[PDB]
């Protein structure tokens, strides 16, 4: 019963809370070290990647936009999709050797723990 988002108004970057997080959960901080269980899949459904144990500084400035802007918006807890045109995630550079050039992606990301960074 969730709506989705339009997170940068143009419709090419959309975000779903799917298991929204519990009462008392919160959002990341940037500069936190975030765990995510993340599944990327071409807009199709081939799935071309599933990292179940992923862990990142949140804000890191090579982060694809698809990520970096829709996972400070869940809370520690959260599963969402989020729909992404290439424009938002590998562009036309693609990513070897599973996703082309051009392509938009769905990915589902559950976030786990935020812990502050070193």
């Amino acid at each position: 019963m969730r709506e989705w988002l339009d997170i940068l108004g143009n419709g090419l970057l959309r975000k779903k809370t799917l298991v929204p997080g519990p009462p008392g959960s919160s959002r990341p901080v940037k500069g936190q070290v975030v765990t995510v269980h993340l599944q990327t899949s071409l807009e199709n459904g081939t799935r071309v990647q599933e990292e179940p144990e992923l862990v990142f500084t949140l804000g890191d400035c090579d982060v694809i936009q698809a990520l970096d802007l829709s996972v400070p918006l869940m809370d520690v807890g959260e599963t969402a999709m989020v729909t992404a045109d290439s424009k938002y995630c590998y562009g036309p550079q693609g990513r070897s050797p599973y996703i082309p050039p051009h392509a938009a992606l769905c990915l589902e990301v559950t976030l786990k723990t935020a812990v502050d960074g070193p």
